[PDB]
C-alpha cells in the first residue's frame, strides 16, 4: 500500500510491529548518511522534527519527516522490523537549507514545472560482486568468468543474485530486467521509468540494500567505477523523457527520425553543457581510468541513432517510450545533482534553440586527429584536475547549483586531488627502479 | 695521462694490458648503449671505424672512435683490464648524423662559439643507496637513517660509499665534495667547472661506474628522481657559466650587486622558455612526483639572489667562480639535450636583450594564489601531458633539436604517458573499495 | 552507570568488544562526553529568556561565567586518567581553550540554537572515562556559585580560536586547559572550591590515587623514544 499520510504511518508501523526508523539522505559528495531513531519517538518526529548535526551534510538543522517516502527494508531481525524514511532539511529560522542535494533537484524540477514539462528516468545500474577475505574485509577476488548476458554464476553466488533479485522486488522497486555484464563478476540491473525524485530516492536505497544483502551472504558488491584493468568499468546509464500534458514531448510521429524539435534542443544543450559537470558526473579519480579509448565508455562528444558507442543514444523505441540516454555517468556520482544538472541544461537548451549538429554514424575511435578536428569532435576531461579545471569557471553550474554547494564540493575534490596527485605508486617503481 | 693520438691510446693498451673495449653513447631518451669490441680490432677501428645498428638510438651508421675519450674502468678483472671510449655517428654516405645528442651538444656549442662564449658547468649529482633481496633484485630499504650532512652510514655501507668516491677520484674525475643529503640513505656528489661535452660524458660514465660498485658490493644505486613519498626528492643542479677570452662574462665588479648585464639577459632567456623544455628536464612520470610543493624542489619559475628556494639561485660566490644554478633537472634527464637546450635559451636571452624582472626574495609558497596572480609567478607543469602539451607548441625547440630527434621524443613520450594513464594504483583501491 | 557495564557486556556476548577510551588511537578523533543542562525553577526553564536579543537569561550569563571561572580546576575530575589529555590537542572536536559562543561549533561551551523550554548549556570538556556523579556535582555547584557571585562570562568569542595566534590570545585573554594529568592534578590541589565541595576524604583520597598514578607513569620508557633516539644517539 502507497502511505499517504502520518496516520497511515503509524498504523502500519503498529500493524507490522517496526521498532526502528532509520532516517535518509545524502550530504554533497554522494554518501549516504542515516540515523536510528526508536518507534515511540516517531510522533513527537511527526509533529515537531528531529535536530542533528547539519555538518555532516555541510550547524543544526531541522528534518521534517515526509511520510510519502515511509518503506521497510527488506530483511527481519529477530527483534523487530526495520523501515526507513526520508524528509526535508530546515534552518532554525524556518527557511529550507540550500545546501541539500534534494533541494537542488527540488528547484530543478520546480524550474521544470514553470514551463510545464515533467522528467522521468530509468537509470541502468551496474556492480561487482567480490569475495570477503578471511577476516571480512572487501577483496577483489571474482566469483564467475561469464561474459555478456552470460547463464552465469551457478554457484552459491546464484543464490546471492536471486536473494538480492527478490529483496529489490519485495520492496516495490519493479525491476525490469537483470543480466550479467561483459566483465567477469559484473552484473547490471534496470529500472523502470518513474518521476526522477522517486528515482533518484530508489537508487539511494538500491545502493546500501545490494551492500548489506552481500555482506550478509558473505560476498561484497562494489561500485568503483573501475576496479580492475583490462576490463570493462561500471557504468549508470541514464534514460530520460520529457512530459507535458500527459504526452510524450520528444516522439513526433511526423518527423523522419520519428524526434521532435524539442528532443533536439534538448540534446544539442546537452552537449553544449556535459563537459561542464563532467566533474559532478564523474566525481571520483578512479571514474576517469573508465573514460578511456578502447571500451564502451564514450570519451567523445557526440549524439547517435544507431552507432551505440557515442556518448548520447536514441533507442530505436518510439512512441511513449521515446528516451534519450546519457552514457557519461557512472554510479559513483551524486543521482541528485547529476539528474539535476542534466534536467537544467536540457531546458537550457530547448530555451535557447540549439541545434545538436549532425549525428555521427562512423566509429569515432577509429577515426584521426586531424579528422575528428575537422569535424570539431571535442573530448570529455582526461582527469579530475581538467575536469574541476572546466567547473570552477563555468557560471551556469555555479547558478544552477548554488554558491554553497558549488564551493563545497570544488573545495572536496580539489583537496582529494592535491592529495592524490603526490602519491608514488607501485607502477613507477616497478617501471623505473631497475631502468633508471 | 692525457690521451691525444690514436698511437698514445694503442701504446696505453699494449702497456697496461687492456683486453676489452666498450663503445660508449646514449640514445634519445637517456638510456646508455655500449657494445664491446676486442683489443685487435682496435687498430681497424680507428682506421676505418665500426658500423652498427642506428635503430639504437633512434639503419645502418658508422661510429669514428675519438681518441681523447679513451679512458680505464675503475676495477681490474683478473682477465685484464677494461677501457671506454667514444665518437661521432657518421651516415653511410658520410655525412653527420643529426639525431646524435652528442651531436645536437655540438652544434649548441658552435652557436656559442659564433659569439665568442664558452660554457662550463659542474653538475651536483643525488642518489639513493638501498639493499638488495636474496635474489639480488634491486629493491628500496634504507641503508641509514641520516640527515644533512650528516656522518653517516658507519657500516659497510660506509666502505660501499668509500670506494664509490676512491674509484672516481681514480677515473680522474676531480670531485670537490660528497656528503649525506636531506633524506635517509640519499647522497651527493659535486664536479669540478670544466668544458660542458667533457661534464657531459663524465656524468653518463659516472651513473653506470656507481651503478656497477654498489652491484659488486652487494647493494643498489638509484638514480630515480622520487623512490621514497614523504622524503626529498633526488635532482642534478646545474651550475653554468659564459667565458669569452679567457674571463668570465658574468663578473661585473662595477655592479652594485656584481652581476653584469649579459648574465640579466641570460636569466631572462632561461626564465622565458624554461616552460618549453621543462619535459626534456624531467623526462619521466615520477620526475613530475618529485616537483611538488613543500620541499627543496622548485614549482615556480623565479630568480634570488639571498633566497634558496627559487628556481635560479645566485650563488654568493664571485670573480671567476661567478655561477648560475638551475635547480629544475632531475639526474634521469639526459645530460647533453639539457645542456645544449640550456644554452640555447641562454644565447637567445642574450641576443634579444631579455628583462629577468625584479627578483623575488620572499618565500612564493607561503603567498595567495591571488599574490603569485599580481606578482606574475607563473609555474611549471604539474604532469608530464601538460609538459609534452607545452613542448609540442614550442617553435624553438624543435628547431634546437632537430626534426627528427623532436618528433621521435614526442612519439615516445607521448606513447610511455598514454601507457601510465590507463592503469589503477592501488591507493585507488584502498581509498574507493571501501567507501563506494 | 549501568548504561557503560550493559554495552560492555553485550559486546561481549556478540563477540565484538566496546571500548571507552578517550583517545583509543592516534590520528582519529577521541571519545567525549557533552553535559546539556538546565536549571527549572517553578517548573519553568531559567535559561530561556524571550525578551533578549540572545533570548538567554542574566542567569545563564551568570551559570557560563561561574563555569568559565572554576572549570580549569575541575578539569582533573572531568578528564581524569592519562589517556584523557591525548585528547585535549589542537587540531579536532575537542577543545583546549577556555571560551563560550552561540554559533562556534569548537567553543568549550556552546549554546544550541534551541529555546524555551529545551534551552540548555553544552559543556564539551568530559569524557566518558570520568566519574558521572562527581562530574555533574561539581558543574552544578560551580553554576550555582556563578549565579550567586554575579559573574559576568564576559564577551562571546565568534572566531576560530586555533587559527589565531599566541599574541592575539594574550590580548584576548583566552586561558587555555591544563595540557597533562599532573598540571590539573596541580591546580586541582590548591582549589578551595573543589575541596570544600567534594569534601575533605574524597579531595584526599583522588589526589593521592592520581598522584600515584602520574608518578608510575612519567616513568616509562615508550617505544616511540626507542624509535626515535636508538640510531639518532
Amino acid at each position: 500500500k502507497k502511505c499517504t499520510t502520518k496516520e497511515d504511518v503509524l498504523e502500519a508501523v503498529k500493524e507490522r510491529d517496526v521498532k526502528f526508523i532509520r532516517t535518509q539522505f545524502t550530504d554533497t559528495l554522494g554518501i549516504i548518511k542515516s540515523w536510528a531513531i526508536p518507534a515511540e519517538q516517531l510522533e513527537e518526529a511527526f509533529e515537531n522534527g528531529v535536530m542533528f548535526d547539519g555538518s555532516s551534510i555541510q550547524s543544526d538543522m531541522k528534518l521534517a519527516l515526509d511520510p510519502s517516502t515511509f518503506r521497510i527494508l527488506p530483511w527481519r531481525p529477530a527483534t523487530g522490523a526495520v523501515a526507513r524514511i526520508l524528509g526535508d532539511v530546515y534552518l532554525p529560522d524556518g527557511n529550507p537549507f540550500k545546501g541539500d542535494p534534494r533541494y537542488v533537484l527540488k528547484t530543478a524540477i520546480k524550474e521544470a514545472e514553470k514551463m510545464g514539462f515533467s522528467m522521468n528516468v530509468g537509470p541502468e545500474l551496474e556492480f561487482f560482486l567480490f569475495k570477503l577475505d578471511a577476516n571480512g574485509n572487501p577483496t577483489t577476488e571474482l566469483t564467475d568468468q561469464g561474459g555478456y548476458f552470460d547463464f552465469a554464476p551457478l554457484d552459491r553466488a546464484q543464490d546471492v543474485r536471486r536473494d538480492i533479485d527478490y529483496a529489490l522486488e519485495h520492496m516495490g522497486f519493479q525491476i525490469e530486467a537483470s543480466h550479467h555484464e561483459v566483465a567477469p563478476s559484473q552484473h547490471e540491473i534496470d529500472f523502470r521509468f518513474g518521476d526522477v525524485l522517486c528515482t533518484a530516492d530508489n537508487v539511494v536505497t538500491f545502493k546500501y540494500v545490494v551492500k548489506s544483502i552481500a555482506y550478509h551472504k558473505g560476498y561484497y558488491a562494489s561500485f568503483m567505477p573501475k576496479p580492475l584493468f583490462g576490463v570493462n568499468g561500471s557504468g549508470m546509464h541514464s534514460n530520460q523523457s520529457l512530459f507535458k500534458d500527459g504526452k510524450n514531448v520528444f516522439y513526433d510521429p511526423d518527423t523522419p527520425t520519428k524526434l521532435s524539435q524539442d528532443a533536439m534542443y534538448y540534446i544539442g544543450g546537452l552537449l553544449k553543457h556535459i563537459r561542464e559537470f563532467t566533474a559532478v558526473t564523474n566525481p571520483v579519480v578512479n571514474s576517469y581510468k573508465r573514460l578511456v579509448p578502447g571500451y564502451e565508455a564514450p570519451v567523445y562528444i557526440s549524439w547517435s541513432a544507431q552507432n551505440r558507442s557515442s556518448l548520447i543514444r536514441i533507442p530505436a523505441t518510439r512512441g511513449n517510450g521515446t528516451r534519450i540516454e546519457l552514457r557519461c555517468p557512472d554510479p559513483a556520482c551524486n543521482p541528485y545533482l547529476a539528474f539535476a544538472l542534466m534536467l537544467r541544461a536540457g531546458l537550457e537548451g530547448i530555451k535557447n534553440k540549439i541545434d545538436p549538429g549532425e549525428p555521427t554514424n562512423v566509429n569515432i575511435f577509429h577515426l584521426s586527429d586531424k579528422e575528428r578536428e575537422e569535424r570539431g569532435i571535442r573530448s570529455l576531461p582526461a582527469d579530475l584536475k581538467e575536469a574541476i579545471d572546466e567547473m570552477k569557471g563555468s557560471k551556469f553550474v555555479k547558478e544552477a547549483l548554488g554558491e554553497h554547494v558549488f564551493s563545497h564540493y570544488l573545495c572536496a575534490k580539489e583537496m582529494e586531488w592535491d592529495e592524490y596527485k603526490a602519491v608514488v605508486h607501485p607502477w613507477e617503481l616497478s617501471r623505473y627502479l631497475s631502468m633508471l
